[PDB]
């Protein structure tokens, strides 16, 4: 397609998130680059409001799916860089088991030469001391796939998968996340077979920042055709 040429090489990305969790306002503010030929994303995000009300590992998939790396042979399945540059909209229902659920709403869209991603989030039903809002969770973050399937009637796509955070006491919290993307311009989009993108994310700290952040490496291949 028309906008997989705008990411043949290293694309500079904004994340801005607002938040509200259970009450807990919050605001993100992430910076980077993506290079789709390696499926690679280096970004840190920055919590400009305070201290993160959540962990950060939980709002690792809100905080850029068309920087996956579709092989050759799949380029006609990839959706997320067909939408572009006008962009698309990423809604989400993630459903943490026994505790609350946040509802996402992003819009991802060049401005510019700039891949931005804006975000707002709204966490309800959340128990004040369980593994979310108790802080309880690992600062790090599994492999998985993303189940993508096409939505012929949107025009876009929707993936199901199944989000596992690592609990600090060798147990699980299971996220389970519905996605609808449509796109937001009106020229034709791919829409793909059913496949999955295989993920890989590392979390970590800059030694030199006080404030309250999150640097990931995420590397992100499509399959499954
Ligand atoms: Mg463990």
């Amino acid at each position: 397609s028309k906008g997989e040429e705008l990411f043949t090489g290293v694309v500079p990305i904004l994340v801005e998130l607002d938040g509200d969790v259970n009450g807990h306002k919050f605001s993100v503010s992430g910076e980077g680059e993506g290079d789709a030929t390696y499926g690679k994303l280096t970004l840190k995000f920055i919590c400009t409001t305070g201290k993160l009300p959540v962990p950060w590992p939980t709002l690792v998939t809100t905080l850029v799916q068309c920087f996956s790396r579709y092989p050759d042979h799949m380029k006609q399945h990839d959706f997320f860089k067909s939408a572009m540059p006008e962009g698309y909209v990423q809604e989400r229902t993630i459903s943490f088991k026994d505790d609350g659920n946040y509802k996402t709403r992003a819009e991802v869209k060049f401005e510019g030469d700039t891949l931005v991603n804006r975000i707002e989030l709204k966490g309800i039903d959340f128990k004040e001391d369980g593994n979310i809002l108790g802080h309880k969770l690992e600062y790090n973050f599994n492999s998985g796939n993303v189940y993508i399937t096409a939505d012929k009637q949107k025009n876009g796509i929707k993936a199901n998968f199944k989000i596992r955070h690592n609990i600090e006491d060798g147990s699980v919290q299971l996220a389970d996340h519905y996605q609808q993307n449509t796109p937001i311009g009106d020229g034709p989009v791919l829409l793909p077979d059913n496949h999955y993108l295989s993920t890989q994310s590392a979390l970590s700290k800059d030694p030199n920042e006080k404030r309250d952040h999150m640097v990931l490496l995420e590397f992100v291949t499509a399959a499954g055709i």
